[PDB]
């Protein structure tokens, strides 16, 4: 009812899930001003989401994303040029506007065999913090960071969401492929690969076998490799709608 209406509203807050939204209703929290008078019942995540509810409702226009990409790129370089960083999402596809900034990161020192190198990610975050681009953190794992950033005002921009994932170097291309989508494109491509005797996921590409239950990841040093394996002409992200 006009109250279910409430669970629907809450859930528009980053952090607030259903189960998580449901309880706050049982506590008598429904509107937003409810929320602000109630920071204490919210986690740090819910918290920040609440703090920029509006801003996070705004879309990101290309010109901005662009500048944003230059900042991330240029900062990561200075720390270590061996770092590879790719801004994925519809934006990579040429999209006129975006929701957030999804950056995939990698480094040769890190592979799926290592599996343990937080400093690699932390180091960049910190540097972004230091330059004043990242403004807050929602959460920060060993391999993933979710936070907020904003373009340097010279006078102001809305704050935007940003994610940074640390991926092992040997799985990185299958990754940039995946996070680049579209979703159809992925599916279509997984479909084909399959006719070709190959299974693809966000981590790897592996040849099939009898009965089907098969595998053993093929080496990939670029996106192109993937298409080679399935022997499909290479589609640039722009031609990736489906």
């Amino acid at each position: 009812d006009d109250t279910s209406s409430s669970i629907n509203f809450l859930t528009r807050v980053t952090g607030i899930g259903p189960s998580a939204a449901r309880k706050l209703v049982d506590e008598g929290i429904k509107t937003l001003e409810d929320l602000r008078k109630n920071e204490d019942k919210l986690n740090h995540h819910q918290r920040i989401g609440l703090k920029y509810f509006e801003d996070f409702e705004k879309r990101i226009p290309r010109e901005e994303m662009l500048q944003m990409q230059d900042i991330v790129l240029n900062e990561v370089k200075k720390l270590d040029p061996e770092y590879i960083a790719t801004v994925c999402g519809s934006f990579r596809r040429g999209a006129e506007s975006s929701g957030d900034m999804d950056v995939l990161l990698t480094h040769p020192n890190f592979t799926s065999e290592s599996s343990k190198q937080p400093k690699l990610l932390h180091r960049v975050v910190e540097q972004l913090q230091k330059v004043r681009f990242i403004t807050d953190t929602l959460s920060k794992g060993e391999t993933k960071f979710m936070g907020v950033c904003q373009l340097p005002s010279e006078n102001e921009y809305p704050h935007r969401r940003i994610d940074i994932r640390l991926i092992p170097k040997d799985q990185y291309y299958c990754g940039v492929l995946y996070f680049t989508g579209s979703d159809i494109f992925n599916k279509n491509m997984r479909a084909h690969a399959l006719e070709k005797g190959f299974t693809i996921n966000e981590y790897t590409i592996r040849p099939l076998g009898v009965t089907g239950v098969a595998g053993e990841p093929l080496p990939v040093d670029s996106e192109q490799d993937i298409f080679d394996y399935i022997q499909w002409r290479y589609r640039e992200p722009k031609d990736r709608s489906e």
